[PDB]
């Protein structure tokens, strides 16, 4: 398996790491139908997105998108930096694949 | 996908953007049959609730539900301020469709 | 919907509301079979509890039961104040409908 | 229902309540199969577990243990003060029933 | 059962415990198709993983795996020091089956 998020992100297409180093300037949830999703913004002025579940997640991922949503609402409670994101480029905002934090 | 929660609110129908800035001043829980929700104030005297599990509803919102109901939870114990609310305006009280807090 | 702790307690038979107005003194949670439930006590020596699941409730109730639960243990170890309790006065220890907490 | 945690053991037969006074010493919890439980541990030398479900738990057990383990989870991360356990004598280390803390 | 984290750990093939005794480095978690796992490091230059859910577990492990990266994640963000690990060291990264911790 890969042994960091650099090596992760390497192994898709349309992604590339946004090296943050910051924590979590604001963070939207919702629960409005079709758009049961979370968006965040940086200092930097990039907005980034864990997408609505759909037809090109497959079924393993329906826990991991919980988990990052869950993720990324502690880490903006506890302004616990973020060190890196590995996202997809190919939705607008980049969609949330992997994250990483540096203590 | 929606970049911020007032471009999320304006795709919907009968809601509207609230700007609260502010913390939560009372968080209200119910277990009750049918009444199975949560319901916050704001000291401005607005009162909002996320709605008990409806026909309306479609599937993906019943984690969404959940969720919302965790998330003001946790932003009122930690006194956490709650910048803007999108609600459906044909609910009493209004009905949260989706939340945004910056620190 | 309702809009207070009040108003919905107010919606039924037998229940009463409680100022408590205080942190949890103590926290009691069992995974006894058929004894799956959480009791608190405050100071004032009032005792209460989540009932354990039982024919009574409606299956929308579920869900709820164990978000009750999971509200009363964070609200103990977090030594935030109880505002108010609504509860059903024909159970004993009085039983939980819905909680209410301002700060 | 019961209003303590030593009526509630006392429901039970080989079980007993251990009066503990003191923070969780130790934490460990498994995912290896067939050992997916929790072991705790305290300076008194006394070692507890969430024994791994199994036939002699019924249906209404099976949220309840996932409960017990968050909280001991939690509990030992914010250095929380027990008061007792109830615990059956019949399994070793002995098994957790239900829990109290007061504060 | 088992009383302790070393005792556990010898009752399996290709395992082996870590000594660590120091909080997480860095967390990395990720939600790709896959990839739906959690890696995390220490100053040490160790780096464990909590595998992708595969035919290697069995059902009751499924919810233990999930607990196990929720447990990473709270101990990550809480700086709390792990004492041990008990690992599989036929994966790479080593692969996690329990965590031992002590205050
Ligand atoms: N095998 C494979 C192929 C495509 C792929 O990306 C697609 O799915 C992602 C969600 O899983 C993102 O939505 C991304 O924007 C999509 O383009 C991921 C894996
Ligand atoms: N397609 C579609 C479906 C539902 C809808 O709104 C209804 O459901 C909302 C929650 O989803 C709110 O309860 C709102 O008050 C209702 O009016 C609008 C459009
Ligand atoms: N119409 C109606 C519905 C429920 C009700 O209360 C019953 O259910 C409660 C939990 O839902 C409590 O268990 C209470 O002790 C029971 O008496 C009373 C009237
Ligand atoms: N009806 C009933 C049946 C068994 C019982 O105890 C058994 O199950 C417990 C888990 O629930 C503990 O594992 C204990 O060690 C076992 O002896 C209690 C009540
Ligand atoms: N009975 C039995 C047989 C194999 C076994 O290990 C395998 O599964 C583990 C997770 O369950 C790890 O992935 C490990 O690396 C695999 O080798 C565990 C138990």
């Amino acid at each position: 398996a890969p042994q960091t998020i650099t090596e992760l992100c390497s192994e898709y297409r349309n992604t590339q790491i946004y090296t943050i180093n910051d924590k979590i300037l604001s963070y939207t949830e919702s629960m409005a139908g079709k758009r049961e999703m979370v968006i965040i913004t940086f200092k930097s002025g990039e907005t980034f997105q864990v997408e609505v579940p759909g037809s090109q997640h497959i079924d393993s991922q329906k826990k991991a998108i919980e988990r990052m949503k869950d993720t990324l609402r502690i880490t903006y409670l506890t302004e616990t930096k973020i060190d890196k994101l590995c996202v997809w480029n190919n939705k607008t905002p980049n969609s949330i694949a992997a994250i990483s934090m540096k203590n």
